[PDB]
């Protein structure tokens, strides 16, 4: 039955190092700068393996990135990766800001290639091709992406994964996956990592659901699959946040509980710069102050 | 392992079946207790639960009190309400005054109830009481994890089956938190003979200390797992909501899968977590 695999799930959460990572996005106004540095305080007890900001691929918003890394690491003393895009930039450009971000302090970086704007001709630059060169100025931890659902615009499941290991062979070290929400599916997805030769985790990237209309404009660009059931349980939620924060809760806790089960020890959290539902999952997978 | 919290979370989302739900609030000793339930009766009365309940301390003589929010219940709202009573702390001929007025209210639905002086007066006596004054539906107390005056758990069992046999038709369980227990329970119920749902008592666990404090009395066993999962939250409601909100909904998705589909909910007179565990289930306005 159910009732005896939960209790026994519960029990063998309730001894390992699980890591944690939190990702926030560079804020805009006031309002949501202080939502940032309230959550940035919040979470920095729970002493995570890193933080790290996003990038704005043409958002202009690429020196805000730098400056809250530099400010994460001034203030709070964890260890920040900016996240950082090709498609913006020259490799001399690129060099440049990798060059200053070592000298900065920072030691790792999260290496992505950004999107063009859609419509548009795709420039040949790919995510290895930023690994190599970061690689080129200093000796990075690097973070690249995976696809547990394929990457969208992949010529193939399997040229997706050979990407993944591409990515590997050029430098970086560490991975984190898209988010998701059939569990099952990563799991496959990260034993054929193993069977292709990659030997870090695939570092689930855990999305808590805090208001489904985004969720929905997030997850068409993205190939991601929404489940029906999930669906079923935000219906009619739309002016429900409380309610909405409740079923996220126990969606991610599911998951998460399950993904442990399975013997993953590393969660990399989408906060969007929120701290609620990210403090509570890691409270009950043992990560605590 | 995830195929199963997967089919498990389909047959929540796909299952047509009426569930039954009913919400049990207390009498509010202040004026702030007051505002935080009437606030819940109405966010709560549009998810149309089988009915509502409100209790009795026994000894405090608050009766009038508990008869006075079930007549407002039913004036506010047209839900179905149903009080608590208990024989232990009145005579027979008061209680069936009692039940005359309860009567002639419009009330058909007493939950009925020993209830503890702080007198050879058992619950299946009420029930015949009742039952001589008029047809109520009557609710009793049944206890999965053995009332901690039994005898023993198979004297327990025969009962919860005399007060059936008494003329009550619905079965309300304390609160627990071993489901696989309640289960052996329900199937021992089953094999008794008892023809009613062992409808589940849910609990959200707001706050751990306030439960530490109700499950100390009742002998009702707190898991290990659930200990370590509120420790450190003292002071942290919201992490405290969160946690219970994974708790309950894992109880209910597996008692929903079992074939239960009867809830009754200890909403403590709050409504946010009764509101979500309602939600998932499928009740929804
Ligand atoms: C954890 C995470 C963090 C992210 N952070 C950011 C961020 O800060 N800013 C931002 O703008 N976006 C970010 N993204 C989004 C990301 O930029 C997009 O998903 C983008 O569309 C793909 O980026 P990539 O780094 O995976 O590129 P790649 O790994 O290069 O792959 C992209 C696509 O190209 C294909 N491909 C790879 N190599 C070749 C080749 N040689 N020839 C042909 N096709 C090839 C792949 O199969 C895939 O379909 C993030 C994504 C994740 C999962
Ligand atoms: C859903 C629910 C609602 C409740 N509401 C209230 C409330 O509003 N107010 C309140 O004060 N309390 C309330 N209680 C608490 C309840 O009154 C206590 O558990 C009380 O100790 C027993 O009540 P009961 O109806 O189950 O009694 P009973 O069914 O009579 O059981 C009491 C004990 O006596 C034993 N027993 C029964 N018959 C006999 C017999 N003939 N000879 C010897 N032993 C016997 C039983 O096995 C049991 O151990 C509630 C409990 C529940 C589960």
């Amino acid at each position: 039955s159910y009732a005896k695999e939960i209790d026994t799930l519960n029990q063998h959460i309730a001894n390992k190092k699980i890591n944690v990572s939190f990702e926030f996005f560079p804020p805009k106004n006031e309002k949501m700068e202080t939502l940032l540095w309230d959550s940035i305080h919040r979470l920095k007890v729970l002493k995570p393996k890193f933080v790290s900001v996003t990038y704005g691929a043409n958002s202009g918003e690429r020196d805000r990135t730098h400056g809250i890394v530099k400010a994460i690491k001034q203030e709070t003393g964890l260890e920040a990766a900016p996240h950082l895009t090709g498609i913006d930039a020259t490799p001399e450009e690129l060099k440049q800001i990798a060059r200053d971000y070592w000298d900065s302090g920072i030691r790792r970086i999260v290496a992505l290639r950004g999107d063009e704007p859609k419509g548009y001709a795709k420039k040949p630059f790919y995510a290895s091709d930023l690994v190599e060169l970061l690689r080129s100025v200093a000796d990075f931890d690097i973070s690249v992406a995976a696809y547990p659902e394929v990457h969208p615009e992949a010529k193939s499941a399997q040229a997706d994964l050979i990407n993944l290991k591409r990515k590997i062979d050029a430098g970086a070290n560490h991975v984190i996956t898209q988010f998701f929400f059939d569990i099952e599916n990563y799991l496959r997805f990260r034993d054929r990592c193993a069977s292709i030769g990659i030997d870090t985790e695939i570092v689930p990237g855990i999305l808590p659901v805090t208001n489904f209309k985004q969720l929905q404009k997030m997850a068409s660009f993205t190939n991601v699959k929404i489940p029906a059931w999930l669906v079923k349980a935000y219906d009619g939620l739309d002016n429900d946040p409380t309610t909405r924060n409740l079923v996220a809760a126990s969606v991610a806790m599911d998951m998460v509980k399950i993904l442990s089960r399975e013997g993953v020890n590393d969660f990399h959290f989408y906060t969007l710069n929120r701290s609620e539902l990210t403090y509570a999952i890691c409270h009950m997978l043992g990560v605590r102050p």
